[PDB]
């Protein structure tokens, strides 16, 4: 395919000045970029610029209230700073992260735009900080702004309300703030796979679990695949593809599809302990594209190993541009309670798909 891409060097400004060994590092994304130049991915894409969300566009998701606090930390003192933060779960702010949240959400509707006008079937975006934890009225887990609902709004926007919107979201994290912004909605259908440990696992809320399906009209279209009994890797991730993603996905029948690409499910990273290889996330891209007749945005959540990120969001690229899926050949047996988990979501979503029983 036509394969797009956004990544802007003024995101790297976002930065823990406390502690500059913090996980979610300005080098996530230039390591990521330098590694599609290394491979030259970057010379078969369009580049997509970057550009500023609007207010405007931050409130088709967020809070007055929320969107001016955050605005309000540009001007602080590092010790307003620090306790601004320290209002949050997991959040670090210098003068430039309010900014650096535009960035991301603004180079993710410039990509969602390009797609939906025709100019790219598919598109990567490599952007921080992360989203999927910002609720409409808190920042959240290294999050500002829930760049990827905002990306299914502003989509929604551009083209009409009805567009179905598949959110794929593969970071090793429950993106507690996608599934609370459309859990009453049934235009947007929330998938995300996490390591849950009965609770124990950031964001630490029963909210992850396979038996939150939707609210209401959203009743259903809020799938959450939990994993519990610790590593999970490609076995687990292309039987919960198998058996729950695609079929549900299909079912839905979307229009655009969204992925959550957290890459902290990758083998090193230190927050997720899980093995997904590069290969792994390259049949997963792949399966995507076979939804939304490709068009498919790539949008970077987690991560935070260097070398597991710039592998795995290259291999992704990679898909998205038609090669070839490496083999994935003799995977082992799936881990039990990896089979429980995605048998208790059958049963929590058989009432709501057909594709499932
Ligand atoms: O966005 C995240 N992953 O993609 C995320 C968000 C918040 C947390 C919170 N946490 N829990 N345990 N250690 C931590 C750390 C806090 C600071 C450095 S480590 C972990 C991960
Ligand atoms: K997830
Ligand atoms: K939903
Ligand atoms: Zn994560």
């Amino acid at each position: 395919p036509i394969t797009g891409l956004v990544y802007d060097q003024r995101m790297m400004l976002h930065h823990n000045m406390w502690d500059s060994h913090h996980p979610e590092l300005p080098q996530r994304i230039s390591r990521i970029f330098s590694r599609h130049e290394e491979l030259r991915l970057l010379s078969r894409c369009h580049r997509i610029p970057a550009r500023l969300a609007t207010e405007e566009e931050l409130a088709l998701c967020h809070s007055s209230k929320h969107i001016s606090i955050i605005k309000s930390s540009e001007h602080m003192k590092p010790r307003d700073l620090n306790r601004l933060g320290d209002e949050y779960n997991s959040i670090f702010i210098s003068n430039e992260s309010y900014t650096c949240a535009l960035l991301a959400a603004g180079s993710c509707f410039n990509s969602a735009q390009a797609i939906l006008t025709g100019q790219v079937r598919n598109a990567v975006a490599i952007v921080r900080p992360p989203g999927h934890h910002a609720e409409k009225d808190t920042a959240c887990g290294f999050c500002f702004f829930n760049t990827a609902a905002l990306t299914a709004r502003y989509a929604q926007s551009i083209t009409r309300e009805s567009l179905r919107v598949l959110i794929v979201d593969w970071d090793v994290h429950h993106g507690n703030g996608t599934q609370h912004i459309f859990e009453e909605d049934d235009s947007v259908l929330y998938i995300s796979l996490h390591r849950y440990e009965d609770g124990a696992f950031f964001p630490n809320s029963e909210d992850a679990n396979y038996d939150k399906v939707g609210l209401g009209k959203g009743r259903g279209y809020n799938v959450n695949i939990p994993w519990n009994g610790g590593k999970m890797g490609d076995p687990e991730y292309m039987a919960a593809f198998h058996h729950l993603v695609m079929p549900i996905a299909r079912e839905f029948a979307p229009e655009l599809v969204l992925v959550s690409a957290g890459f902290d499910a990758a083998r090193g990273d230190p927050l997720g302990g899980f093995q997904v290889t590069p290969e792994g996330y390259a049949h997963l891209t792949h399966q995507l594209m076979s939804l939304a007749a490709g068009r498919v945005l790539i949008i970077l959540e987690g991560g935070y190993n260097l070398t597991s990120i710039s592998e795995s969001m290259s291999m992704c690229t990679s898909m998205l541009l038609g090669d070839s899926p490496p083999s994935l050949d003799h995977l082992t047996p799936l881990k039990t309670s990896a089979t429980v988990s995605i048998n208790n979501v059958l049963r929590a979503h058989a009432p709501f798909w057909s594709s499932l029983r």
